[PDB]
C-alpha cells in the first residue's frame, strides 16, 4: 500500500481516466506512491463509500477523493479526518455542512469554476443564435452535485440575461449517455421549435447529440458538452456536436495530489474550523 489514496467516480467516463493519469505523472514528479481507485459506475454510490472505508482502515497518510453524490462519502470522509489522514476534495464538491456534523474536514478542494463553465456554455449558444434567440434547454448532471447545479445555475442565470431566449426545461440525466438521450428525445418532440441544448457533460452531449440526429436535426439544434474528452472533441470538429467547455482534469488531479502531500508535509491536518484551501483549474470553449 502506497503513500497515498485516490477514490475518483468512474474510468468508464474518460474524465477520470485523464485525471487518474495527471495523478500518476504528479506522483512521479513528486516521488511520492499512489494507489489509485474507482466505482465500476456513476450508480455506485454505497460501493464507492465501502472502497473509501477500506482504505480508511490501512496505512495510507492522505486520502483524495471525487465523490459520485455531495452526501455519499461524507461519514467515511469524517472517520478519515478524525483517524489524522490528509484529505484533499477533488472536482465534485463534498457537502461541507454535513462533514462538518460529523466532526470532518478537508486541507483543500481543486475545481473549475463551474458557474462561469455553464456561462461560457450559455454565452456561446446565446452569440450563436443571434437577434433571433429562440428556445433552450440545459441538460442536467444528477441532482444535488455541486459540479451540476453550479454549470446549471450559471447557464440559466445567462439565458435568463437575453430577452431573445427562452429556457423551456432544464432536466437532470444523471450524468448517463442513454438518459441524456431520452429526455432529449422528449424535450424536442414538447418543443418542435428548440433552438439549442447545453449539457452538464460530454456523456450526456453525446447522447443529446444522437437524440437530435434521430430527429432528423443535426445543425438546426445546437449541442454544447462540458469536460472535453475524445469523443466529443471529435463530435465538434465533425459538426455533431456544436461546441464543449473544456476542463482540464489531469490538473485538478496533479494540483489536489500537490495540496495534499503539501498538507501532510506540515504534520498536522487542518483544524474542524478552518476554511480549506481552494484551488480553481481553468476551462476553455472548445468549438469548429
Ligand atoms: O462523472 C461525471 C462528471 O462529474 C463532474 O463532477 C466532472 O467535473 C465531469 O463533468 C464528469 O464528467
Amino acid at each position: 500500500a502506497a503513500e497515498y489514496a485516490v477514490v475518483l467516480k468512474t474510468l468508464s467516463n474518460p474524465f477520470w481516466v485523464d485525471m487518474k493519469k495527471g495523478i500518476e505523472d504528479e506522483a512521479k514528479t513528486l516521488g511520492v506512491s499512489v494507489d489509485i481507485f474507482a466505482s465500476p459506475s456513476e450508480g455506485d454510490f454505497q460501493s464507492q463509500l465501502q472502497l473509501f472505508e477500506d482504505l480508511s482502515n490501512k496505512k495510507y497518510k492522505g486520502i483524495a477523493f471525487a465523490p459520485l453524490s455531495s452526501v455519499n462519502l461524507v461519514m467515511p470522509v469524517a472517520r478519515a479526518w478524525q483517524k489524522g489522514l490528509y484529505l484533499v476534495n477533488l472536482d465534485e464538491k463534498i457537502d461541507m455542512d454535513n462533514l462538518k456534523k460529523a466532526g470532518g474536514n478537508v486541507e483543500g478542494f481543486v475545481t473549475t469554476d463551474n458557474v462561469a463553465v455553464g456561462a461560457k456554455g450559455a454565452d456561446f449558444i446565446i452569440n450563436k443564435l443571434g437577434a433571433e434567440g429562440g428556445e433552450v434547454a440545459i441538460i442536467e448532471g444528477k441532482a444535488g452535485n455541486a459540479s451540476g447545479e453550479a454549470r446549471r445555475n450559471g447557464a440559466t442565470e445567462a439565458f435568463k440575461k437575453a430577452n431573445q431566449i427562452k429556457l423551456v426545461a432544464s432536466q437532470p440525466a444523471d450524468w448517463d449517455r442513454i438518459k441524456a438521450l431520452d429526455v432529449a428525445t422528449n424535450v424536442l418532440q414538447r418543443n418542435p421549435n428548440l433552438k439549442a441544448f447545453y449539457c452538464a457533460n460530454d456523456t450526456m452531449a453525446m447522447g443529446v447529440a444522437q437524440a437530435v440526429a434521430n430527429a432528423g436535426k443535426i445543425g438546426k439544434v445546437l449541442v454544447v458538452g462540458t469536460d472535453g474528452i475524445p469523443e466529443a472533441r471529435k463530435m465538434v470538429e465533425a459538426g455533431q456536436m456544436t461546441a464543449t467547455v473544456a476542463q482540464n482534469p489531469a490538473d485538478i488531479g496533479a494540483t489536489g495530489l500537490k495540496l495534499m502531500v503539501d498538507a501532510a508535509k506540515t504534520g498536522k491536518v487542518i483544524p474542524l474550523e478552518k476554511t480549506p484551501e481552494f484551488k480553481l483549474v481553468d476551462s476553455i470553449l472548445v468549438t469548429k
